[PDB]
């Protein structure tokens, strides 16, 4: 932790791309499936049209491709394999355009598991 507080004197509105939304978390992952859930950022300027999710199809090369694009904030990617590291990224796009993409997140489908440190 570290001291952190903001507070700028009122100012005129801003008409530009929205702020980068937080990265999607895991709510349920299987050997052949992966469930991800994310929230909505701060709508500033214009209501966000839809969300644009991307992933490297769990290949491990570094090529992100449109996986899901819509309003919903939850998508379960089925037809996967166990022990397959796959990355993802969330981004909001409004009348203006798609805002910066969240921080690349790396996940690994269910699989091997051991005891808890104790």
């Amino acid at each position: 932790g570290s001291s952190g507080s903001s507070g700028a004197e009122i100012f005129t509105t801003l008409s530009c791309e929205p702020d980068i939304p937080n990265p999607p978390r895991i709510a349920n992952r299987t050997k052949n499936s992966l469930t991800l859930q994310w929230k909505a950022p701060s709508d500033n300027g214009s209501k966000i049209q839809n969300f644009v999710l991307e992933w490297d199809e769990g290949k491990g090369n570094g090529e992100f491709c449109q996986c899901y694009m819509g309003s919903q904030k939850q998508f379960k990617i089925t037809k996967l394999s166990p022990a397959m590291g796959c990355k993802f990224r969330l981004s909001a796009r409004n009348d203006y355009g798609t805002s910066g993409f969240s921080e690349e997140v790396l996940y690994y489908t269910s699989g091997c598991s051991g005891p808890s440190s104790g």
